[PDB]
């Protein structure tokens, strides 16, 4: 499959799969922001992308800096709809319960999944069989 | 095409339906009203239960907007529903702001619900690698 | 459906190996090799005492249990943890306490997570001037 994808900020790296069969490719911070210990921002990654129909995108933590500093995704797992032609922002939060976190412009600051999705029809029922 | 079946227990609430075609989930209601005061928690009901088929999980996930808005999460993102849960879905909701309240009122939406295919992988022990 | 196996390393033997405690349960649970107290706030990384082989053109999830994130507020911090197809070191657990005022002992043994393994998509991304420009252009 393939993801067409807009670079919003061209000062940035393209997102790239480190190695073949990693599940993610990594995005970008577009900016400087200072994390103080519980506070969150809302981060641009200065892409946007298409994700297909019958798929969805999913924003992820890294793992890395996850421990090494508490840094999580308030609405881990990010929801990237089939749809959606605007600019990928990521949630960060500090967990740590002392120490800031310090984000750069240029530094990878989460993951980028993409699956297939079922497109469900619910169908409401009385009750289920037993 | 795969269909979802789905029991209103909340008689009172709509349906959950998908925003748009393509939209990867459907949004969820709160079956009832909640404050959250900062970093506290509830187990928060929908009022829905579902039938995921065999082969495939359900994904309970945080919705966007109230995560950066209000600092709301779910203390066990992504939930998973197993395919062989008839139970009503429930929602861990959690305060992540330092200091403001979270209010969640009867018919909010208050997570979305995806349908995934999972494998289910026959483990095998091996030596090494 | 018919699926595949997945290679699996106990690199703690006194551990269980994790197995489906239903049928089309989504994930399988890992266990803690170890002793560790998170006081409200803070984190450990903790060890599960395995190793897996994800397929090629899949990928690995470590999920919290949704019985402790409600009892006890434990949650995981870089949930949902991918684990990729290439990677054979031991799994780990990057566990939170997210209560504000009950430690949470995690014994040796105990649950601490579920893995799924799901397909993924391996994108080749292509970069386009802009989605108008595309054809692309909620
Ligand atoms: O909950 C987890 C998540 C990941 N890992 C392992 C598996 C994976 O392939 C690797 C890296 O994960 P990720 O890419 O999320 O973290 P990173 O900070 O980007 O580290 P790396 O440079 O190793 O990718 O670490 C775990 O043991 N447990
Ligand atoms: O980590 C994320 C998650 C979402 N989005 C964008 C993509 C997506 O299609 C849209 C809506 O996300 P979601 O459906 O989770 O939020 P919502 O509060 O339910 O908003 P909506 O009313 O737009 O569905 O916002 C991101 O940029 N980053
Ligand atoms: O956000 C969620 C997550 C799970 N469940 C339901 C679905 C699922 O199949 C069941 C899990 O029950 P169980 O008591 O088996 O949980 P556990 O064994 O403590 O952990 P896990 O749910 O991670 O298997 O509870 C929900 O309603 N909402």
């Amino acid at each position: 499959t393939t993801l067409a994808i807009v670079r919003l900020d061209p000062g940035l790296p393209l997102p790239s799969r480190a190695h073949d069969g990693d599940a993610g490719v990594d995005l970008y911070s577009a900016e400087d922001v200072e994390l103080a210990p519980g506070r969150r921002a809302l981060v641009r990654t200065g892409v946007a992308v298409a994700v297909p129909f019958g798929m969805v995108g999913l924003v992820h933590p890294r793992s890395g800096l996850a421990t090494r500093v508490g840094l999580s995704i308030v609405n881990s797992p990010g929801t990237i709809d089939a749809g959606y032609r605007g600019e990928i922002k990521v949630a960060l939060i500090n967990l740590d319960p002392a120490a800031p976190i310090v984000v750069h412009r240029g530094d990878r600051i989460a993951q980028l999944l993409v699956q297939r999705v079922e497109l469900v029809e619910l169908v409401e029922v009385s009750s289920f069989d037993e």
